[PDB]
């Protein structure tokens, strides 16, 4: 489980700060900085070098995966979606600041559907991971002689657990040979053909030597060589990914410095994993918000614009949570006694002690803020803005800080360049945090405490230092900063986790029943008549010609059927849902959405799982008498040799059949070993049944099955919602009781016939949903005629999706739905 | 040119001898075989599974290639078929034991068209050069650091030719995307697609990974490490490869001697080339012996048997090579003292002396059994038996050399159990020796002669040494044997250098001419009739219900149109005419044969062209009056406009218009400004004109067009040769001509009409023919309609090729067809 999984990262996240700090143990912090003024412009030219080249290579994944699908997209466009992409995975990796977020994000924009975009996100996450884990172990067999010294262990034995990683390898490739799907429980597994899969290879690798080439050109030493660098770095990338720390912040850096630890002077190596990380990880997020922000102040600033406008503000949280890192670390190490003195001369000691402080608090405020930049608000705007501005004031006061000023400088002008992408005026502290916001928060925490022990290791602790105030005590104003932060962060996470909700959502109140019922009346979409039912909850737009019609079940409000009324309404109700929802402390999700309510879903920050099809009829063409559909006309003479009869009983009179109807649809209960649903489907309320027109087949002078109609006065569409037979019904009674709705609504002149939803009939590269949905589907789609049964009448098929807003896991949200459905609340009832 | 090419590859063998003996200064073959020695078990079955793997890779070739034609093909089959097109490769390369020929002999029997096998064939190549540069140039970039100093070059100059030559590559695979073609002069290169090619890569990068493996699990060191070795092992292997020495004899060992001959022992990496040798090169083609001989001796045993029943000749041709170069090789190096002794205590001294010199000269009788067991030659197979057994009886005599007995026995069982195969009775000293041939011999004597130097390095020469004759003067023995092996060599060489072909051959006598034209008249093909010039040899079956007509040129005999005759006969007559070409030592080339001939001319080590195809009209179903012929029918009706008027001349007639026939004929000559031609295509001569009817056509009572008509007694075919029109002839002319002349076919019963050759309208990945065949076709092919015009009539298109028995070039056999159709012999003339 989220909280589970994110206490294991911080586990594994203190153990390896204590390795660091242990395998670190007569290295200090001057040395280090030594080391970094010692790297030379060549190696730092090199190092730029291979930085691009990894992300040229990381382009092409995204190129690759889109060629798999089958689904040419522009490369301008594919070449800054993957970047952003990368950047932004590479440096977070926590919900929203993930590779699939930025994929899902900037795709669905460029027109691939949610099913392509899903796909496309199995194919480069497998990609990587099983060729990280095939350079790794290759790597490892061939120089298990070179690197066994190295590390301690015997050649032999490496060469064992290299093959045996390869041998498995080789058998999932080879029992997945021609799509053969591979089943380790939930997750199935499919993948590509061998030539695919050779060419992706082919740039997996190239990739991860051009990384670790970065890292290597950093690095002055002449006792390792690249082979044994490539396999070190690779198993130190992977174990990072696999501890599931941000950025592998501590993993990475442990795993090279055990490994090359013997050969590589241990001062030298921290220096270049400082540089490593500001060029790889800090540098390509930098030059992306520089991109787009020029952009927004050519076909190619039109390109970068399109993208960036849409995924700016997750360039802009993921620069605001690395300028709030720098910040905290800042606060935890040492400023040149130079600058001090100079200090020392002009300002007075209170106001370094202060604008120290400040800082530091001032960090952990931007990575408040990150969070808050993702979701577009307006607060986290300011609350960013001003943190940054003041930053940068206060820096210079504290350190003649230039370097953090001018990174700050960066984000003010990001920031001020896109002050339009953030009007949502949803409450940033009342939004709470996720548990991996809180996990991120924490290993910053953790980072600043082994940062400030490495750095002042020789200082011997006393109760003294809390109180010592003196333009040269560095050590005790870090002290009292890494308090600072600790407390204002112990805050944080005591606030999110006692968070109150307001007990549940309020439920539907007779006046706004009624108000919702007269705007579903004035539209198009006929299964709006839902509402009636009064078992879910009912919030308008501002204006009031539009509302959104929803349910409450455990940590997920689940929304019915899109947005309801005036169409220009649905852009603020969707997003007032998503704020609402993360307000009441639940994730927010829309069952059998169309699509087009996705690109409104996707800027909200929600992914979309096609749920199945509806079946819509065109009754304009509907032709009976026509060759196409000659048996449809022929059951209807088969209903009439078993002496069928129909009529449509119009609401006032329905109170004369009640009785005739109740019989009936227990009967049906029974009979298929059922009970009532809720939410999606209506279920045999007097009340809901007396309130529109029902449809009533009669044999031998009695009603033997019925269904009522949902309309509205504009003509467009109408649907059934209960349709139920008694046992005795004659075969075709179906065949006759919607061939007879749809002549009746054809020549009163409606446009189309809704015949619901039918569950699904190209599969990703790894798959988890899948046998998921088509549990659910079967489960609640098949009660008024299988698939089968709905294409005899020749429909249109559209998709329909479940946009989730939690990247958890989809599956949480269709459980919910499944109880909403299946039990739920009883609701109005007579 | 042949010759200059094969005088290059011997300076190169001789200068890398000079080399080899300079880098081996200071070791002794004593040193050498402690080595061979001290190789552990564990070495020799690490190096054997290597070996195994390399092999299983070089199938994966095989299969891809057929997988970018789009051919399926049996696995078992494929396999079979790579295995020993890279066994026979590996170890010879020279032609007719060369992968590309064992290629185009398996895949015809297996069903593969001639241009299927020739891209299959450009494909495999391609892979290999493009993938070995590639490997080669990668690990040197990657190790210039760790090399350099092992070579004594500049790690930053190594690093540029390195990342120069990756450039390069680079930028064909750019220039030539989506099959762009790169034209470097007559060679043009379309390159696969980058899933293709990528799928390749991993396979060529495997193959040779596995092969480097091999010799390095064989040398005993701790001092260089599996990268640097591949990097060295993949230059070696590139540098063979081109040097054009059979297997790349010297230049491999000499390659890895220079690189590693610092670092590592020269005696144990000596030790450990003997052995690579012997286990990927003698070992993949015993095992491949042993298995075909073990089938003809089981669903395995059924496929092994027919792609061996077809291969198994070229296996033992490569067999008796090697164990011919065992032989001499044997003969200049030191046998045991322990056996000298043995032998001094039972044998006499004379025997053991003339033993040794035999088995020398057995060895040079067993390589030139290995030309003729390649062309199946009975002759062949006994001398090739003889020589064995004698040298097995021979080697035990003069050194009780068990191991040599032992392969020896091999290729006598071999031999022995596939007798069937070696029927043909053409002689083995008259078929005379190719260049390659002259320089594999060459090699074998100078290797012979450095294995001499390198052994007795010690020894000092004097003139007594030719005369001493004792149980221990083993130098002196081995300069006698190669005396001996040098002057039989000599004398083959000058032999096939002076060799006679009794001038050129025989033209038509009158009662030969007769006899083949009465063949002609009872069987179907109607393009026989073009014997009736006279201008072609006749050569008969023995029956005399056969024959094939041909033509001399240069050093090409070329045959034209299929044998003719009884069917019966074709197999004998196909041979017949490869052997007698040989024997007067001109390529044999048949110009315009059919698919049915492809598989006789396989056999006979012949490579088929596409030239073209013929246009074959179905008269019993060719209805004018029909909607599809409409056009057809309706310029009739416009040449009846212009009154054009049809009839057939019957042959005694055709004097009373042949001086109006000869006034259109050079009418037409001038009007398209050109000469008369031979060969393939008749010219106006009286006698020939005279002997088949003239379709004529006529225009206000004056003969404005002409074709001879060539029909059997059989009605199963007819076509026409000359079809000539007057300058004044009008727009319509041929098709009037050609839509009568199939009337009348028609009528009188013919079942098909040859509209004659048409130029092509699928490209090897790299090709040198196509231009030049493309030149042709245009150049011949167009005299009596276009293409376009032919395709008017909807006929069958039967592709026709050029078969051409010397592997030098396709194209040298074509250039002799021009001059025999542009200018060749005058013929008989009236
Ligand atoms: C004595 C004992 C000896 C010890 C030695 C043993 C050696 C063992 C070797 C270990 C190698 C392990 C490899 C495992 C790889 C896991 C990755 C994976 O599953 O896919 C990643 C991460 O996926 C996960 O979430 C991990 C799930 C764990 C289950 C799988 C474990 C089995 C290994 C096979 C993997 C199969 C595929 C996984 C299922 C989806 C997803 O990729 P992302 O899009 O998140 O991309 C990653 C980042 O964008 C890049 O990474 C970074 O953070 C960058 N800093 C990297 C820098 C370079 C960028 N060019
Ligand atoms: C100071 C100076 C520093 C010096 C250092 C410089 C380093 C330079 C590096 C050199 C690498 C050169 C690579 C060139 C490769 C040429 C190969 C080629 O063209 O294709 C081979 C041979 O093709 C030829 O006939 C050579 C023609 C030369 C022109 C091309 C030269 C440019 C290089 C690019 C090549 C492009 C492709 C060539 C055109 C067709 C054909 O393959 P085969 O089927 O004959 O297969 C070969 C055998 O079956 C295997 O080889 C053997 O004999 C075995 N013993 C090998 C053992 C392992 C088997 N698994
Ligand atoms: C949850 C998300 C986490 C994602 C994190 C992943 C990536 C890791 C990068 C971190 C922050 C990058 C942004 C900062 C870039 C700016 C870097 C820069 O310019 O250097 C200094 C920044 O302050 C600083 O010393 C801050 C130093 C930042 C770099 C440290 C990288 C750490 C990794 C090394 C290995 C240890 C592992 C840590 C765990 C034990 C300024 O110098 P200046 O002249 O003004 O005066 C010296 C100074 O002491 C004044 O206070
Ligand atoms: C044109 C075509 C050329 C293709 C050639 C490419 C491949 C190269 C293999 C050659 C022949 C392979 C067949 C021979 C396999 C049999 C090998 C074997 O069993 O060993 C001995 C064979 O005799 C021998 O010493 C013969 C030795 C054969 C192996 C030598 C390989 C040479 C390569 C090493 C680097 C130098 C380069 C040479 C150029 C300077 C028998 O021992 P035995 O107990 O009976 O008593 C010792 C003896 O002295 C009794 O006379």
């Amino acid at each position: 489980r989220t909280p589970l999984t994110a206490a294991a990262t911080l586990i594994v996240f203190c153990l390896v700060g204590y390795a660091i700090m242990q395998l670190t143990n007569e290295v200090r912090y001057d040395d280090v900085v030594a080391a970094l003024a010692a790297t030379g412009p060549s190696a730092i030219l090199l190092a730029l070098f291979f930085t691009a080249l990894s992300f040229l290579s990381l382009v092409f994944y995204d190129l690759n995966a889109i060629e798999y699908i089958g689904k040419k997209l522009p490369f301008p466009h594919v070449a800054l979606t993957a970047f952003s992409a990368y950047a932004v995975g590479n440096t977070a990796g926590f919900g929203a600041l993930s590779g699939g977020a930025i994929r899902y994000r900037a795709y669905t924009r460029l027109g691939l559907s949610p099913e392509d975009i899903g796909r496309i996100i199995a194919f480069v996450t497998l990609s990587f991971g099983l060729g990280l884990a095939a350079v790794a172990s290759i790597a490892l067999i061939i120089i298990a002689s070179e690197i066994g010294p190295l590390i301690g262990v015997s050649p032999f034995l490496l060469r064992l657990i290299a093959g045996s990683i390869i041998a498995i390898l080789g058998a999932v490739m080879i029992i997945g040979r021609e799509g053969r799907v591979l089943n380790f429980g939930a997750v199935a597994i499919r993948l590509p053909d061998s030539r695919t899969w050779s060419r992706q290879f082919l740039v997996t690798a190239f990739d991860i030597a051009a990384s670790a080439s970065v890292l290597y050109v950093l690095l002055p030493q002449t006792a390792i060589g690249w082979p044994v660098f490539l396999a070190v770095y690779a198993i130190a990338v992977g174990l990072g990914v696999l501890s599931h720390v941000p950025a592998g912040l501590g993993v990475f850096e442990t795993v090279i410095i055990a490994s090359l630890g013997s050969a590589v002077n241990i001062d030298a190596v921290l220096g270049s994993l400082v540089l490593y990380r500001l060029i790889y990880h800090v540098l390509p997020l930098l030059i992306a918000v520089l991109a787009v922000s020029a952009a927004e102040l050519h076909p190619a600033a039109s390109s970068v614009r399109r993208i960036g406008g849409r995924l700016m503000p997750q360039l802009l949280s993921t620069l605001a949570l690395l300028l709030g890192v720098m910040l905290v670390f800042s606060s935890v190490t040492p400023t040149p006694d130079q600058n001090l003195e100079f200090l020392s001369n002009y300002l007075p000691l209170p106001m370094v002690e202060g604008a120290h402080f400040l800082s530091s608090l001032l960090g952990l405020a931007l990575v408040v803020a990150a969070r808050g930049l993702g979701q577009r608000l307006d607060g986290a705007w300011w609350v960013a803005v001003f943190s940054a501005v003041a930053a940068l004031t206060l820096s210079l006061l504290k350190a003649i800080a230039l370097v953090e000023a001018a990174f700050l400088a960066f984000l003010i002008f990001g920031l001020f360049v896109s002050r339009r992408l953030f009007t949502r005026h949803a409450s940033l502290l009342n939004q709470a945090m996720t548990a991996s916001w809180l996990m991120a928060i924490a290993v910053i925490v953790v980072g600043a405490v082994v940062i400030l022990l490495f750095v002042y290791r020789d200082v011997e602790y006393s109760n003294e230092l809390w109180w010592q105030f003196e333009f040269t005590a560095e050590a005790p104003r870090g002290l009292r900063a890494l308090l600072g932060i600790t407390i204002i962060s112990s805050a944080i996470a005591i606030f999110s986790l006692l968070r109150p909700a307001t007990f549940r959502p309020e439920p539907a109140t007779e006046e706004a029943l009624t108000r919702a019922v007269e705007i579903v009346r004035k539209q198009g979409n006929a299964d709006a008549n839902l509402v009636r039912m009064g078992d879910k909850s009912i919030m308008f737009s501002e204006k009031g010609d539009a509302f959104i019609m929803y349910g409450r079940q455990g940590r997920s409000w689940i929304a019915l059927f899109d947005p309801v009324g005036d169409h220009g309404a649905v852009q603020e109700l969707v997003w007032r849902f998503v704020e609402a929802a993360r307000a009441a402390g639940c994730r927010a999700v829309f069952y059998q959405i169309s699509p087009a309510l996705l690109s409104h879903c996707a800027d909200a920050g929600l992914r979309a799982f096609k749920l199945g099809e509806l079946a819509v009829a065109d009754l304009r063409t509907f032709e009976m008498k026509g060759g196409k559909w000659a048996n449809l006309r022929q059951t209807a003479s088969r209903a009439q040799r078993d002496g069928l009869e129909f009529a449509v009983v119009e609401p006032e009179n329905v109170p004369d059949i009640i009785d005739e109807l109740a019989a009936v649809s227990t009967a049906w209960l029974e009979h298929h070993n059922a009970k009532e649903k809720g939410f999606s489907l209506g279920s045999f309320d007097p009340d809901y049944v007396s309130a529109q027109p029902v449809g009533i087949l009669k044999k031998d002078g009695k009603i033997v099955a019925f269904a009522n109609i949902l309309v509205t006065e504009s003509k467009e569409e109408g649907t059934i919602d209960l349709m139920r037979f008694s046992p005795d019904a004659p075969k075709g009674s179906m065949d006759f009781l919607f061939v007879q709705i749809m002549e009746y609504l054809r020549n009163q002149g409606f446009t189309h016939f809704n015949l619901g939803m039918a569950p699904l009939s190209a599969a990703p590269v790894w798959d988890r949903i899948g046998s998921t949905v088509f549990e659910h589907g079967e489960r609640f789609y098949n009660f008024k005629g299988l698939r089968a049964f709905k294409s005899k009448f020749h429909p249109h098929w559209q998709p329909r999706y479940l946009a989730v807003s939690g990247g958890g896991n989809p599956m949480i949200a269709l459980m919910d739905a499944t109880f909403l459905i299946g039990g739920g609340l009883k609701g109005v009832v007579r």
